[PDB]
């Protein structure tokens, strides 16, 4: 018992194990039962037992990303907001592209907000979508994630 490919996906959490020639004909074979479960994970493996993991539970309830190695930034961010800057109206801004563990809002400054989201593409999508724009009645900008490594 060795070669292990640790399943942690959406589909099955668990692991499998084989054994192999190699540990890469081994791989390549992990790589579809992995593929045919739904899984790519962290891709990650060890070499001093051979063992692997697919954790994609690291793009749903913690985070990463192939950019530099955060999701994107630290936590949700907000800033311009200064005709209006409230809780209330980010609150639900975010609220349609997903839901808030945590929401605050600075009177001073005239407009600058933090929140927590865990998703980090969905936080994205707020970038995509909520930064370089309007919300409620200013000249904004935003910034999105959760995380993690800056």
């Amino acid at each position: 018992m060795q070669y292990k490919l640790i399943l942690n996906g959406k589909t099955l959490k668990g692991e499998t194990t084989t054994e192999a020639v190699d540990a890469a004909t081994a791989e390549k074979v992990f790589k579809q039962y992995a593929n045919d479960n739904g899984v790519d994970g962290e891709w990650t493996y060890d070499d001093a037992t051979k063992t692997f993991t697919v954790t994609e539970g690291s793009h749903h309830h913690h985070h990463h990303m192939h950019r530099d190695s955060c999701p994107l930034d630290c936590k949700v961010y907000v800033g311009n907001l200064g005709n209006n800057g409230n809780k209330t109206e980010l609150e639900r801004a975010f609220g349609y592209y997903g839901p808030l563990r945590s929401v605050w809002v600075a009177r001073n400054p005239p407009g600058f907000a933090f929140v927590e989201f865990e998703d980090p593409r969905d936080a994205a999508d707020a970038v995509r979508d909520l930064d370089g724009r309007t919300l409620c009645g200013c000249r904004v900008r935003v910034e999105l994630s959760n995380g993690e490594k800056r």
